[PDB]
């Protein structure tokens, strides 16, 4: 909160998307069985640890606003480029899928401290192309 007379910047650089890695996922709604299928494929270019080292990445996958237990991939130890190759299934009728949002969040597993989040992104069900399998890389967003 100031007139903003001094400051420099930098401000534009600070607004850019940080290099927090990317996640490849696939998505398909199975109309025969009435379930949403999500493929957590692989992540790339996860950030190196502050003073060198690699993280122990895993991915949490869940639907908002649903409050059911989130799914999680296995933990891949010491790698910034894990290949998960896992599929998760959400038994939800298509009619109920409308206002829901799929979230994929990559964490750094640690046995002795809270797991740091690496980054995340969201997929609103209302902008998903239900007629074809969806597959894409998404840059992980801060927070
Ligand atoms: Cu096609
Ligand atoms: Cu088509």
């Amino acid at each position: 909160g100031s007139p903003g007379i001094g400051g420099g910047g930098g401000g534009i650089l600070d607004s850019m998307v940080e290099k927090l890695g990317k996640l490849q996922y696939s998505l398909d709604y199975d109309f025969q069985n009435n379930q949403l299928l999500v493929g957590i494929i692989q992540a790339a270019e996860l950030p190196a640890l502050d003073m060198g080292g690699t993280s122990d990445p895993y991915v949490k996958v869940f639907l908002l606003p649903d409050k059911k237990k989130k799914f999680e991939t296995k933990v891949h130890r010491k790698t910034l480029n894990p290949v998960f190759n896992e599929q998760f299934t959400f038994k939800v009728p298509y009619s109920e899928l409308g206002g829901k949002t799929l979230v994929m969040a990559v964490y750094d597993f640690d046995r002795f401290s809270k797991h740091d989040i690496i980054g995340e992104f969201k997929v609103p069900m209302n902008t998903v192309d239900f007629g074809h399998v969806t597959e894409e890389w998404r840059d992980l967003q801060s927070a």
